[PDB]
């Protein structure tokens, strides 16, 4: 019913949702690759998942 | 050792990392407000916060 409230389910929704976007995104193979190899770290490659 | 075993054990620490990223993703608490207003869905709401 509150804004608090009301936010706080959409939160939790959209993080749900992106649980899923983020085990499956697209970039992910090439940024493990990145990290493996020496030329990222995982801190950085995790940011670039981001917008 | 070997490309794929080293390259899981890359994706498994960014996405460790990127858990932590998206619960204190900056754009979240706006987002939210979006899906909690009516002016977006959820899923919609979930891509914006990937690259």
């Amino acid at each position: 019913d509150t804004p608090e409230r009301r936010r706080a389910r959409a939160r939790s929704q959209i993080l749900s949702l992106a649980q899923t976007l983020l085990r499956n995104h697209a970039d992910l193979d090439r940024l493990s690759a990145a990290v493996a190899d020496g030329s990222s770290d995982a801190y950085t490659a995790a940011e670039r998942l981001f917008a």
